[PDB]
């Protein structure tokens, strides 16, 4: 088979690395199309394997499954730019924020009647081949579409499906996740580095503690809660730390982040509606 | 070789459970020792393998590499305990927070003149290999001791040799860690479900999410910083969720936590001074 | 080379553009006109003595001007708009400095007199006076491309300058335009707190300056985000990072995002007033 | 000066930067500089080897192959880098200690042990030396010259603003212009943030909101007014840099800054009396 992007932000860059890396695909298989290509992911795409084309076009007439990596504000320009190339063959598969499927399919409907739409929710990591994926398909999809679907970005990280209206829910978590986890490896490293660790230290610590911390949950039936009790030794060093999180509200700055992106999310769907 | 454990906590488990995991100790080359000894964790760790007795003296005879993995309050009577079976042979390495190499080797030199020893700040993540651990040599222990110590622990997670004054420090980031991050997932769920995502999903794509940007920072040369500035889209979900992160302050308890455990780490040496 | 510029408007921002432009030499010898209803006699003085020439009228600019600045404020443009439309030509290039104001607004009014004026926006900072300022600016639908690069040439004597679409100036004005007195405020407190500490008020407000114009050109001269470099001179244990954790505990991250944000919100609202 | 040789102590972020600001303003030949580190696997020894500086892993070849001598080491490590070399300071040695905290008086008597007379200046400068843009101000010594204290004056105006002060001072100066980059790069980052919230590419905002700063401080440079009245120039009736404003003030944003270079300066002294 072979894939396509439309776009060439950091999440077609990212999924065309995971997916190589992965050998799911030969990168000459991988096609991807950009309105400004920056030298670097230009080069890094060219020595990835990658073919490139400034066209659109192009890059829907030699691929079958096609990824939609582009903002959400520019979805329906593409749609509308492609949608007399689309061939029975093809399975689009949205990865904007918020666009439902519902706008996707009526676009590409005014061209031939029954598209196969696939929306999703990914995030970059994926390039580590460690994502955290999630998909709902359209009207027209075949079975063996979501199967594919699932099997593919199931090579570069965790995978399921969902109903649709729970994805706008899954950004605010998974899909904005990692910039969360990054503020918090800053911080954490500030707060090693004040109490006098080199700052390369202070980073590698701090990321492969939740590293760790991440496997061990994932890789037990409990929920966090009852891993923070196990390892929350009484009147230790954790407990103590812990409190102090408590007492500045930690916990509900976190389900106001996923509240907040969740939200914004649905705005990104209403504003290009 | 073979490795024994002094204390049957949380730790002297995910130790024998990493080290065995790795291949690199056949676990009937492990002995452990306890007061109390749950009906578990005895199961758990007989039907591990391990061998176990409720004499801490059986375990110093049996074993080359001695783990310490009990309370600070408890390692000067462990170490009157089993100071006179020390043997020339024998690497003693204490996990317990706070406790100095100074203080140990002055335990320990009142029988034999030289006790090899090593003090090691390591997290509970070592059951699922990816730990966190860094140690520091005492005052007689040969080259060879502390590269075996760095091999050993290597086959478990990340090690590294540090000078001691570091791993006050160090606990206050990697051996608390988990507990922030446990924290921070069990905050990220309840912020799924809020936004409608049954428990089991969120807990699961929290934890992805996380584990996929520790991985992505990892396996980059950049630090948090740039990897946030490279994720964050304008206008979109993520960049919204930050400011509410940045509302509340966010980074700055993370700071708050890593400094109260590196004092309240100091504060457990003291009292047992 | 042969072009004159005007000014319509006599605030503290055409007065920095004036002594920008002149500083920079990008004009020849008597090229640049102001005009305004009751400009203060210190400014008088200043721009005569600069070699700018001064009139009351708006039409005498218009007149002898190229390239129309309007440097007045939001709820103003619709008035002088109607004032000089009839006397806008096609050499004519209309440049809006006022925040909000859409291109659209302006091509409205000004093509009831002519049908293609043309018409720039741009949103600059008042550093232009020490050739250190920050400019965006977006064309309208009549502009000719030479317009644009005329632009761009012209603003770059006087500090950094792209062009953006126009639906980013807003933003643009929440950042680098409100972006100095975000500046002064910032170094009074740390004069303040460099005086709690004993410093001379004097020595105090020059050594704020000076560390953060040597940051800022840091920045500048790297291919570094901000991020990175905090982490370059934040030494272990020491009092940097002792002072970074004391502006995080009272959120100094977040105030700087609200600012920008309230800034970006009431420059469109400036827009919508007008409309 | 085209005939002294400086020397650096400590290879790091410091040394660095005041070599590449002092070769870029051509005030010294860069194979007159020579610099000692504990570790050669730096990132910032690598870029000294690229500029033309002599590196030795012995901090006595720098003493002996040096006139102007600048510590650039961790407090806590003064004392021991003066124990080492104390026996090979010479009398045509100026001795420029930078690190934060440590008093003129401690290292005059540590020096005193061997040598009589030791020339000892202290100074606190910044990393924007590497753009000739740093902030220094220094106080002399009990044995130091008069032409010492200008020919200190000389070479460190070469690289940014610079100012002889009481040693009272210098801790204080530590927490405004020594911290000061620090505050600017977290106020940059923010900055950054906002502009992309409101839909900025990343890039543009970084570069907007670096020349928005850079231009307002050197407005301020350039005026006889202090910060207040700028603010009122530049803030227009019910504009959008006034309602900004406000959402500072109700944040508390000023006293942040206060309270910054107060922690910074408390720290320092601390970091002297530990060593102490
Ligand atoms: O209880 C957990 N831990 C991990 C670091 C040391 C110990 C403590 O909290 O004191
Ligand atoms: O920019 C990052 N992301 C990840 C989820 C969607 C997108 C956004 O912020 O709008
Ligand atoms: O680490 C950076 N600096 C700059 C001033 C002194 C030193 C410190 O923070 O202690
Ligand atoms: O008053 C100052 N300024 C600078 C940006 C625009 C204008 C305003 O605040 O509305």
């Amino acid at each position: 088979m072979s894939v396509g992007f439309i776009g060439a932000g950091q999440l077609a860059f990212a999924l065309a690395k995971g997916f190589t890396a992965a050998g799911v695909l030969a990168a000459h298989k991988i096609m991807a199309s950009s309105p400004d290509m920056d030298l670097a992911t230009v080069s890094a795409l060219r020595k990835m394997g990658v073919k490139l084309t400034p066209h659109n076009k192009e890059t829907v007439q030699h691929s079958d499954v096609l990824f939609l990596a582009v903002k959400p504000h520019i979805i329906p320009f593409i749609l509308d730019e492609i949608g007399a190339d689309i061939e029975d063959r093809h399975i689009v598969v949205s990865c904007a924020a918020g666009v439902t499927i519902s706008s996707i399919e009526k676009k590409l409907s005014a061209f031939r009647p029954a598209p196969r739409v696939i929306r999703c929710m990914t995030n970059t990591p994926v390039v580590v081949r460690e994502g955290a994926t999630v998909y709902a398909t359209g009207t027209h999809a075949q079975v063996e579409d979501g199967r594919l679907m699932e099997q593919l970005l199931s090579s570069v990280g965790f995978c399921t499906e969902v109903e649709e209206d729970l994805i706008d829910a899954v950004t605010g978590l998974s899909g904005s996740g990692p910039a969360y986890a990054f503020t918090a490896l800053d911080a954490l490293a500030d707060g090693g580095v004040k109490m006098g660790l080199p700052r390369r230290l202070a980073v590698r610590l701090g990321a492969q503690a939740l590293l760790g911390a991440a496997k061990m949950l994932l890789h037990s039936e409990q929920h966090p809660g009852q891993l923070k009790d196990n390892v929350s030794s009484p009147g230790g060093a954790t407990i103590h730390a812990l409190h102090v999180l408590e007492s500045g509200g930690f916990r509900s700055l976190l389900i106001n982040a996923v509240e907040a992106s969740c939200i914004r999310t649905r705005e990104l769907q209403s504003m290009a509606d």
